[PDB]
Formats: structure tokens, C-alpha cells, sequence
């Protein structure tokens, strides 16, 4: 280019199963879909890493750190242990609107650094209503002129607390949502850390909220599992720049999830 | 560049009053604010024109028709009886990304026609997850490079029904929200009409949902009013082009609202 927060996710799954309508996706299989959903996860002295199934936290932290450095090299992520990709979210977050060339091209000072702009705006005017960052699906870029974004994050500050609202055009409830809740909650913790603010709430809003048919049986089982109190996220070191964050700087404490659930 | 749907709005007002936090806006006065809200209004055999106060339907229909013709001339709206404005929503909806000149300049074939693209995409692929249109606040355009949008509409189709989700960066709950609910519900009715689909749901999602302090007393009173069944919207004529719609083509039936409420 207070009830356990997890209950909302479980309620949404249950709602899609009973009320969702069959709808085909771009490619793959059919889904059960509902349009328009929203859930709020408190980030106050607790982290929304879902417990009704073991979430791949290692992949969340590692993928996010990869996006922050604006690296578009998959080999730089696959090595970290999580398994030229083009203008991925990383390139978009730090070099928005530039012009992608290669994974080795230096885009220093090229394009708008949406991420730094968010941090800068939080510092220059916490009341600002335009603290927004957007991401596109790489495959849409060459498809048309001025294509719509895939997701957007809006930040909000009040009473020394930072909140974030993620709006996603579509959400794969079985495989994608649990992971993304952790990803953006984490991003919020990071930004809050460097702007001297305390994490507030993470609001997850979806357009086409859907469950792939091959995930129905596994989710029905996940629904029988009672949530365990959410863990906590600790930032061991004091960081001043969003680029100075390292995986070793974060530590999940008290995470007691139910067994892993494989979603095809 | 089933409970009355209105109860959600009333519930949101009540929630902001009791839990909202004081937060100052760009210019004006203080507000009570809550970040992250969502409400769903069925458009099936009923129209969400709020009844706990008389909504200015004449202004809604007239303003929307003005946006559709992409006119940026205020005199063209003030004459209709609703009371060069620059790249307003109208210009953005039909000539996105062009380059604004004057209110008399011909932008035929200039910029992306987001509105027609939405209608075209609904016809070419109803399952598409990118049926999105965006609007910017004119004042932000010259403020920075690639400024964030102010609102976005995402359309969704399934079972021959068209739904729309409006995401607004911020919502003035007392004066703006009731009006906008009608505006976008109407847009959905129009698009559905020309694409041969039936209106589904209208989802209204907000970022900074706020109540201006000078609206607190009036809203407290509005809250004591019991909603009356929503009216119906009838499209008297058969239209094939979104540009062929005329005010005389719409008729609100059964609208029985409580007295008008003045919001400063």
C-alpha cells in the first residue's frame, strides 16, 4: 500500500450455531454466519487469553513483534518458531501508502507510520477521536482502486486508561477470533506501556462473524468447558520505544487453559 | 478526497448517564462518554425511526438524497427546506479519491463511485466480504497525509436480505444518533430496492459514544417515554438507479412519536 469475559465469546459461538445462516466464503467450505457482533474484554489487571482451549500465545507474541518491525520476510517469523510475503500488515502498519518493492528494500521515511502516529497522537492529544490505524488484505490491493480495509483499530483514552476497538470485516470464530483477541489486547498493553497509560478495555467488533462447518463439532465441545479465570500479562522491562520490545519482555502468569483444540 | 428495537438506544443512553466518564471534545463543551457500543435494528416490515421523540424525517430523506447526487452545494439542500461546502459526504460517496475543485466542476468519471461500487458488488457477488463504503470529515483531509475515515458502512447479503453495519468513530447520542439511524436504515432500504433484495438488519456501532452535558436533562426525560411501535417505509415507485430516487417516492406510515425534543 462480574461475569467472566470469555462468556461473551462462548455466547457468540452458541448464537451462531443456533441462529447463524449458511453462507459460502471466497474459497474453502461453507459457514454458518451472523452479521454484526461485539464483545468487550477488560484489560484491567487481567489479560483476555481464552481458557476454554489452549491459545497459541507463543505465536501471538511472535507474530505481533514481527508486524511491529515491519518485516515482510516470512523466514524472519518461521525461524522464531511459529510457522517475501508482500505488503503484509507489518509493512502497512509502519509504511502505509508507500509502494512495496522487496523484502530487503529500505523504506525508511517512506509512507505513513500508522503505529507511531497512534502513539504520537495519544501523547499530543489523548482526547483525539481519530486515533485510528488500518490494515488491508494484501490480495485486495491489486484487485481494485482504493480497496476497502480488512480491519481497523480505534484507540481511546480517558482517566489515564487506554482502550482499543478492533473492527474486522469478517471473523473466523473458531480459528481466528481467539488468536486475534490476544493479539490486539497485547498491542494495547504495549502501546499503553510506552504512553504511560493503564490498559482499559478491548472491544472486538465483527462484520461477518462465521463458523466454518468443519469447526462446528469442535466448538460444540468447547462450549461445554467452563472458563478459568484469565491470566495476567507482565512487562518485565521498561520500554520507551514500541520497536524496543522483545519477546523476553513479556510473561503470562496464571494461565490455566483447557486442552488444545485443533481447528482445520 | 421480541423487545422494541428502540429499547437498545434508550438502554445505551441510560448506560452512558450512569457509567459514562467526563471527556472533552474537540470544541464545544464536555461530555459523558463510553467507548464501544453496538445496537441492531431490524428493517423487516418496519423502519427504525425513533418514537421517544419526533425525528426530523424530512431532513433525513432530503439530506440523503442530496448526498446521493454528490452535490456539494448547500443552497441545493437549504432550498429543499431542511436548513460550496467542499468535499462533503456526497462528493466522497460518488467521487472518492478524485480531487475537489468547485461545486460547479464536473467530476464525471472522476474518482471511485463507492456507492455504485457497493450496488455493483451486491449484484456481482452477494457473498463478498468487502462491500464497504467510507466517509471522511472534510476538516481532516488537509490535516494530515492519509487521514482516518469518520464512518464506514459494510453491507452483507444472505437469504435475499441486505444488512448494513455503520461504524462511526464517535456518536453524538442526543442529536446525531437518532438521525443517523434513520439515515442509514433508509440508505439500506434504497440499495435493497434497486438490487432486488429485502431489507435485513441495520447494525449501528460506535467508538466514542457520548452525551453532551447540555443534553443530559432532556435525555433523562426522553428515557421516561415508552416507545411506540416503529412505523413502516413504503417505496411507492419502482426504481432501477439509485440516482432516480425522489423524495416523493417514499412514504412513512404509522409514525406515532412523542413530542419533539430540542437538543442544543
Amino acid at each position: 500500500v462480574p461475569p467472566h469475559g470469555e462468556l461473551q465469546y462462548l455466547g457468540q459461538i452458541q448464537h451462531i450455531l443456533r441462529c447463524g445462516v449458511r453462507k459460502d466464503d471466497r474459497t474453502g467450505t461453507g459457514t454458518l454466519s451472523v452479521f454484526g457482533m461485539q464483545a468487550r474484554y477488560s484489560l484491567r489487571d487481567e489479560f483476555p487469553l481464552l481458557t476454554t482451549k489452549r491459545v497459541f500465545w507463543k505465536g501471538v507474541l511472535e507474530e505481533l513483534l514481527w508486524f511491529i518491525k515491519g518485516s515482510t520476510n516470512a523466514k524472519e517469523l518461521s525461524s522464531k518458531g511459529v510457522k517475501d510475503l508482500g505488503p503484509v500488515y507489518g509493512f502497512q502498519w509502519r509504511h502505509f501508502g508507500a509502494e512495496y518493492r522487496d523484502m530487503e528494500s529500505d523504506y525508511s521515511g517512506q509512507g505513513v507510520d500508522q503505529l507511531q502516529r497512534v502513539i504520537d497522537t495519544i501523547k499530543t492529544n489523548p482526547d483525539d477521536r481519530r486515533i485510528i490505524m488500518c490494515a488491508w488484505n494484501p490480495r485486495d490491493l491489486p484487485l481494485m482502486a482504493l480497496p476497502p480495509c480488512h480491519a481497523l483499530c480505534q484507540f481511546y483514552v480517558v482517566n489515564s486508561e487506554l482502550s482499543c476497538q478492533l473492527y474486522q470485516r469478517s471473523g473466523d470464530m473458531g480459528l481466528g477470533v481467539p488468536f486475534n483477541i490476544a493479539s490486539y489486547a497485547l498491542l494495547t498493553y504495549m502501546i499503553a506501556h510506552i504512553t504511560g497509560l493503564k490498559p482499559g478495555d478491548f472491544i472486538h467488533t465483527l462484520g461477518d462473524a462465521h463458523i466454518y462447518l468443519n469447526h462446528i463439532e469442535p466448538l460444540k465441545i468447547q462450549l461445554q468447558r467452563e472458563p478459568r479465570p484469565f491470566p495476567k500479562l507482565r512487562i518485565l522491562r521498561k520500554v520507551e520505544k514500541i520497536d524496543d520490545f522483545k519477546a523476553e519482555d513479556f510473561q503470562i502468569e496464571g494461565y490455566n487453559p483447557h486442552p488444545t483444540i485443533k481447528m482445520e
